[PDB]
């Protein structure tokens, strides 16, 4: 049998931050192999459980030897002999074998490593690109033409940034391009113009975890002004060529005592008055609205707190007809929660993080829930990434038209972009970069498109 | 036929800094493929377009076209296992001494992709193919690489006032690759905590290290020793230090003095006291190796100071590794002069400085014959390509310089080394302090 699983094993490797993570290798009886690595975030509540050893004498508590052992001694014997193309059955087996909703027994990082390595081995054995295998064998979509991904992080703020800006991610989005190579040209040139801008302002140009900058800026508007200048300096038109996406990460500064959005970093640094910048839900929506009118902002991720479902619904009603409203921590790539988001019209977009849910099959379920709702699906990296490029093939296979996988530095990000270049080249006329037409969940304002 | 080249193409990709570089894909008649990408830093010429409309002039579409229009048609039908012939043909196809016509980035991409395709067609690991087919070494047991990891940056492209370029930890006390990287990982995280406590920036330089606003090289070395201890390890016996001084960057050819220009311009150093003769520079490096557990010095004197390099190698080289990097530029003809003059006891091997795999192996074997070590090295602009890990294992150099413990253009090499160690089992050995055959380390340092 060409697809029978012959060997399966896991071992500890490192992510892009130097923390341990899980690698898994699947070997088929034909000799073909698949290999996958698991990313890691900077710990959500509804996320599937990332299993860490918590030994203070080993990797400052972040070892993954227990997850690795769960693959080698618990999962692997159950999967030997199975046809590797039976993705849904193999994921179901691991789901039942863990037996908990959040994969706390085996660890989502054990399960996902196997889930992805099995698909890669099958794709190898079918002698086909991973994106074609995922599209046409796993998802059964019978596609010959594929949609390439408009990419969206060049300036950081928030909980893990060294500066006093409360929003978490400021991203550029080259929607005016008509090919993946032109989109990455736009992104590369804008990134390097931004680096020159920051350097001559006297700001630090060392790289944050996702390859962007965390300079000592005082205000979100100062970051947004600099991105507009970088776009212009690179020779492009803000909005029509390169737009802006935000990851507000509002859960991080939502004050649960007062039910207000408190811009705590700017307040504490004496940049912001504490009363003026302690915002009601209504005032926070009005502020996000204002930014979308002052700047070419096309997408807002986690603009309100995950505890503020009523506000999220109001935001999507107010702004979502023309602005992409992305739910990330709102759903945690959980199909059951995404369905509730669809019913309530909480967002018009979902951020898809493989390791937040833990199997490829469930991730595809979440993607299809969004598709049925005419939401966009933004396939996403984590702050701790690897050289693994699975999310590039996944985003192309599901024709999401959008990916969030980092800045234009650090090859745990760049490798996804290089993989997308290769996919575009391999497909030729069968690849389409839709640009502004990539959105099916919103109607972008014509003034913004051009 | 199994190894016949059927198709071959290049295309433009991005390195770890966001700048264009060359990728090449080789497909064989048997359907097997190899793919490589080229890093970017007397070197062979890296060919850039110079078009201001595109990538601030740093496009590589001419190199890409040179592969597609010039090299590819000449390699169709050739045996991909004949690395020496394919490399010789590309060298003649270029026709210049420094690959200025086709570009070293065009030629190296093909050179590497051909070898990976042949290894794929042989159903063998790349390091085994390189060792037993390309280098004909008939090896079953391999030496793993002691890494030297750049954790603090200075010099030309760091935004601080330190003149020395790279400050590196080296986990020589480990007895496995995975234990070596445990030591590296834990020390790197400890250093990060220490920098934050001191109010210093912890975002990353190009090679994944830190570039904090430090005033003296001794400050960086102090922090590294503290981080080693804070991680629970012994400076020296567990984790030693390697330097890349990059002295060529601040050697003043007019006065023949090593002028610590960054520290002088920042009013940290008095210009008279820190404009050092060759003898004072050697005396300074010697003192550093006495105050700090430094086991290796790269480019401690200028490439224009061969007499100095010979004196440094005779003064410290008995027990300190002295690495020639820009002194040789991975050039076999220049390496042979280094051997005859005993300029160093080690050579830094950069594939894209010379431009083919065959010439790189020639440089390595020249060093092997002189009882030098070979340090297989990354460039500051790397890719997710992990060729240097397999090359360093194939040649049993026992040493690699491929970055800090962050950014996966560095980490990918370490992950590949972990995979190689796991694959080989008892056929892999991490030699630790015994990895050095070119020096006899001081027992005080390694005990």
């Amino acid at each position: 049998d060409l697809f029978k699983i012959a060997d399966l094993f896991a071992y500890q490797v490192f992510d892009s931050r130097g923390f341990p993570t899980v690698a898994c290798v699947v070997k088929l009886a034909s000799g073909h192999t698949g290999e996958a690595m698991v990313p890691s975030g900077a710990t959500g509540e509804k996320e599937a459980i990332e299993l860490r050893d918590g030994d203070p004498k080993a990797y400052f508590g972040k070892g993954v030897s227990q997850a690795v052992q769960n693959v080698n001694q618990t999962i692997a014997p159950k999967l030997i002999g199975l046809n590797a193309t039976d993705q849904a059955a193999i994921d179901a087996l691991m789901i039942q074998l863990d037996g908990t909703p959040n994969k706390a027994k085996l660890g989502a990082n054990a399960i996902l490593a196997v889930s992805l390595a099995v698909a890669k081995a099958a794709a190898s054995a079918q002698k086909t690109s991973l994106f074609k295998y995922l599209a046409n064998q796993v998802m059964g979509l019978n596609k010959t033409e594929f949609i390439l991904t408009v990419p969206m992080n060049v300036i950081n703020g928030g909980a893990h940034a060294d500066n006093n800006i409360d929003f978490q991610e400021f991203m550029i989005m080259p929607l005016g391009a008509n090919s993946m190579h032109q989109a990455l040209k736009m992104a590369s040139e804008t990134f390097h113009a931004l680096q020159k801008l920051l350097k001559q302002r006297g700001l630090n140009t060392n790289k944050g975890d996702e390859g962007g900058f965390a300079p000592n800026l005082k205000l979100a508007e100062e970051a947004l002004d600099l991105m507009v200048e970088a776009i212009k300096a690179a020779g492009y038109q803000p909005g029509s060529d390169i737009a802006i996406a935000l990851d507000v990460a509002a859960s991080e500064f939502y004050d649960d005592t007062t039910k207000r959005y408190v811009f705590k970093k700017g307040i504490k640094a004496k940049i912001l008055d504490e009363k003026e910048w302690s915002l009601t839900t209504a005032q926070m929506i009005a502020y996000l609205k204002k930014l979308t009118e002052q700047y070419p902002i096309i997408s807002i991720e986690d603009g309100l707190s995950e505890h503020d479902w009523e506000g999220m619904e109001t935001l999507t009603k107010t702004l979502g007809q023309h602005i992409q409203i992305v739910g990330d921590d709102l759903y945690c790539t959980n199909p059951a929660i995404a369905e509730k988001g669809v019913a309530h019209k909480a967002t018009n977009s979902i951020l898809i993080k493989l390791n937040q849910i833990g199997t490829l099959t469930e991730t595809i379920k979440a993607i299809n829930i969004a598709k049925d709702a005419n939401w966009s699906q933004v396939i996403s990296h984590r702050s701790g990434e690897t050289e693994d490029t699975t999310i590039a093939d996944l985003a192309v296979a599901a024709c999401t038209g959008q990916i969030k996988t980092g800045s234009m530095s650090r090859s745990e990000r760049i490798a996804k972009y290089n993989r997308l270049l290769q996919i575009e080249l391999e497909l030729g006329n069968n690849a389409k970069y839709l640009g502004w037409n990539t959105f099916k969940n919103i109607k972008p304002q014509k003034a913004l498109e051009h």
